[PDB]
């Protein structure tokens, strides 16, 4: 399909999957600091 | 019979913040399985180049 | 009666409790290891 | 540049680290499942409890 289109699109979809990747990051540290503001909640009701 | 009441009471403001916590947790869990998989979507493309 | 039924439901809800932080620790290995995962793909990229 | 042997060398190398992150992935889609049913089965609890 000639090299240079296919150079153009390697490069348009590695910064999509970087982008992905940069944003997953940041949703795992917010989803794991959110179970982890929950267990503490827990912990108070096993007190009762 | 109130001390029934009152641990029903109690329950019931850590039960509004383990939903909340929920809540969140079940919607950032839907972000990330979407975006994972679009993670995915474009390494499947990057081979069918 | 209803004081049996509030501990057993009392009792249930330690046992998810205690379920929800396994799966969290499971899980707290699992995007570790899924970071790692994706970065050293990111690099070949 | 990067010429096509080099792309496809790339790919190849791409296949196997991608096939690893697939993996991992459905791992944390059964646990994200897993934990759902399991937060949500607790709330029913919570909410069970204020009636009688």
């Amino acid at each position: 399909q000639e090299i240079f289109d296919k150079q153009r699109r390697l490069q348009e979809l590695s910064e999509k999957v970087r982008t992905c990747h940069q944003e997953a990051s940041a949703l795992r540290k917010a989803l794991q600091e959110k179970e982890a503001e929950m267990l503490q909640v827990l912990e108070d009701i096993q007190t009762i």
